[PDB]
């Protein structure tokens, strides 16, 4: 019959489709996972960036303050 | 035959469904890898700027170290 051909093929077509849907789920999942991982690593790096920038601002402040204090000391020693 | 028309329409439905599934898979992998490599580019950028900032931090740490040192010297001379 044509019934025969069509069914015998129907089994296999069905298998291929279910396989395809499993892989759809796989790839959706994996994609979200990578998105999360990468966004996290990223904003953590940005966090270290702003941290280091502030450590720099503060190092700078520390050296104008050191200069202020020792130059004040020196100025006062000169008026003795 | 018309039974052939029916089986043609049926099979067309099965393989169009399959086509759409594989298209979904393709789309997801495409989008995912695209965004992934953009984000990894960004990560790269940030890690190298981090390295630079670390350099500046060490540099200023040393400078302040020196200023502090010689100030402490002047002081210690003026103590006794």
């Amino acid at each position: 019959q044509e019934g025969q051909r069509y069914q015998a093929l129907k089994a296999h077509a069905e298998e291929k489709l279910q396989l395809a849907n499993e892989e759809i789920a796989q790839v959706r999942s994996k994609a979200q996972a990578e998105a999360l991982a990468l966004q996290a690593s990223l904003r953590k790096e940005q966090m270290r960036i702003q941290s280091l920038e502030k450590t720099v601002e503060q190092k700078t402040k520390e050296n104008e303050e050191l200069t202020r204090i020792c130059d004040d000391l020196i100025s006062k020693m000169e008026k003795i």
